[PDB]
């Protein structure tokens, strides 16, 4: 019933991005949300230069239509500081320093030299190819704001304005556990109807993926006592604390008693699939989201849902979530009304060179394959019904947490 | 002159994948490439179990017509071993083993409850809803071939079969240094035509999310002794060499004798924009790769050159470099033939949902903002001229090194 818009936007707006700092140095901060803006302390160029390698000159002695003779010369880092002789023009290569009183640089490409004087031609417009002081990075100047994912294409401009460390907002804090007689362990052995826990690990590597502190509490006991005791510890040390499988999420049990005992949980019932239910609220001190214990919907609803929590919680301004396209179906698609169906699938390049999705096979939540197998998520729309192959589409790629 | 297709079969056609392994558990595979296969040691599922939420019946009780009183249950990690006589049903929840004689299985809306017991109203089908033992994966059966990247979507599968570690290979390690009087540190005091060593930083943190271990030997002074120091104590401990800058890529200088002193090393002038010289070849037992000391450059060298490489050496089976795909320019775009031009663009939809490329601003390589402001390249073809508004283009989207 309750749509994902609606429970995103519920979750978000309750959600308070942390402010806690601390300052790293660059090499330590992939993937980091920087804490406060970064002011450039230098002028980047620190100085007005050549914009292409040819000549500098005045405005002036262009109007001679006759050759002018170069006085002198200005490289990379050798500038001309000399005399500058009326009627004479300098040879300039780029990023080197104008000349005191450049107007102009022509590229020689659009003046033929001479043995005795430099012929120039298309009219020399005033300032062109000249870099101005400050033009790229002024001094004083915000580079990156705070709230911004430092990569590889920040980091190494913040080292380019000598600054070694920069403040971040601290790794957010993630408390992880199941629960479940069923739950067996892996090398241990599988006893009469049980199973290996599968969604801690899913979520465990994820967390990790997504750049939190990860605090693992393992497999908890069927017990009152030992679960009390798991939540009591995960929500003193951790800002959220995510049940991977095990702990209600609607149906009614003990767990589901200790749950509205220690916070504010809300069950929900989304209209996706897979999956549909899903709980959240807010224990002592931190957030709780519990998943469903089938292996594609906790995957599914934590990459969906706890994902863009913990972006938002992070100090993250963009939107950590990928961008849809519209592609072309290249598999007949089967889809029932009523539920946002997130189903998987394979994005590839056809004969065209155009891009098309074909269905990874069947779309139910037995098996866990389809991660593998596809590539993207074929985000087919609530009310929409069956779809033909060459229908429009829309299309989710998959992020690195699978591929 | 010699084509970028060129340069990386020549490069790929010579390196051998690393084979040494190690063992580590699930938890700490991510990114990894397995070593072996993996070979599932049970049948999945393991026991014929419930497709959904009702009751096992059969055939014969159905028939007959009337009411079953509930003769027990079966729950997730509670397997029913009661005796179930005629005219009974058993209740039971999705993933429980189904019961012994179980012929099929109803779910609630085929249900209609009784005060003598349950209704089936609803047709039922023999082994309707059963999952059987071995379905998705059969024991002996190859789930995931050597040379597969480790991810959320494999890890979990692989602990559903009960196994807890996997042997990966192991990584891939890199020696990274740079050279050049005029280089300073972060944080240092800017010299005469000094600058801040960016390029190391930028190849540092790249190799780091490529899951290499690396090893930084800093700034190397410019002597003929400290690089030859450097580079025999890199050669040593890694399988991979790189020059971020300040080892010659071709001209002229003490730091090629040494390079040509120390190894089969070979000059390259790729057809490509940005960049064009790199350095590739054999030292004593590592693979070294040299790159021009621009910082567009030495960025778009590496990460279309040296990280197919690293792909490839990791033993992982998968080409590690984003796919393309073709998209329509809504920018007029500056192209002159003769180079492989990899612009820097900012892929979005349109408002007709629509895929489409704008220019991230000026291409030139004394900036470094394009690689923050866009989030793909605009493959242009070495012999393509300029592009209007409303053309085909090629377009390749950011990895995660740069967001």
């Amino acid at each position: 019933l309750m749509s994902l818009d609606t429970a995103l936007n519920e979750m978000l707006s309750r959600v308070t991005p942390l402010t806690a700092q601390e300052t790293l140095p660059l090499v330590q901060c992939f993937g980091r949300i920087l804490a406060s803006d970064v002011v450039s302390p230098l002028d980047v160029p620190g100085f007005d230069n050549s914009a292409m390698d040819g000549y500098a000159v005045r405005l002036a002695d262009i109007a001679s239509g006759q050759p002018l003779p170069v006085a002198g010369k200005s490289f990379a880092g050798q500038p001309y500081h000399g005399e500058w002789p009326a009627g004479t023009c300098i040879r300039i290569m780029t990023g080197a320093p104008v000349p005191e009183g450049c107007e102009a640089v022509v590229m020689q490409e659009q003046t033929e030299q001479m043995d005795n004087g430099v012929r120039f031609t298309a009219e020399v417009r005033s300032g062109q190819n000249i870099r101005r002081r400050g033009e790229d990075i002024s001094a004083g100047a915000v580079v990156f704001p705070a709230g911004t994912r430092l990569t590889t294409a920040e980091l190494p401009v913040i080292a380019s304005l000598g600054i070694a460390e920069v403040p971040v907002i601290r790794k957010v804090r993630v408390a992880l556990f199941s629960t479940g007689d069923e739950l067996q362990l892996p090398g241990q052995p599988l006893g009469d109807g049980q199973i290996y826990d599968t969604n801690r690990l899913a979520v465990h590597l994820m967390l990790e993926q997504l750049g939190c502190e990860v605090i693992n509490l393992g497999i908890i006991r069927d017990d009152p006592h030992a679960l009390r005791a798991a939540f009591i510890e995960a929500d003193s040390q951790a800002d959220v604390v995510i049940s991977s499988g095990g702990v209600s999420v609607g149906e009614a049990d003990y767990t589901k008693t200790i749950l509205e005992e220690l916070g504010e949980i809300a069950f929900w019932k989304l209209a996706i699939k897979p999956g549909k239910p899903f709980a959240f609220g807010k224990l002592s001190n931190s957030w709780f989201c519990g998943l469903p214990g089938n292996p594609v919907s906790a995957t599914l609803t934590f990459y969906q849902l706890v994902q863009p929590l913990l972006a938002k919680l992070s100090g993250n301004t963009a939107s950590g979530l990928p961008a849809r396209q519209r592609v072309r179906t290249a598999s007949r698609l089967k889809k029932t009304p009523g539920r946002l169906d997130f189903q998987r699938g394979v994005l590839q390049r056809n004969a065209d060179g155009e891009l098309e999705v074909t269905t990874t096979g069947h779309q139910g939540s037995h098996i866990f394959s389809s991660f593998s197998l596809g590539n993207c998520f074929i985000v087919l729309e609530r009310d929409r019904g069956n779809v033909e192959v060459g229908e429009w589409v829309e299309v989710e790629p998959f992020n690195a947490l699978f591929g």
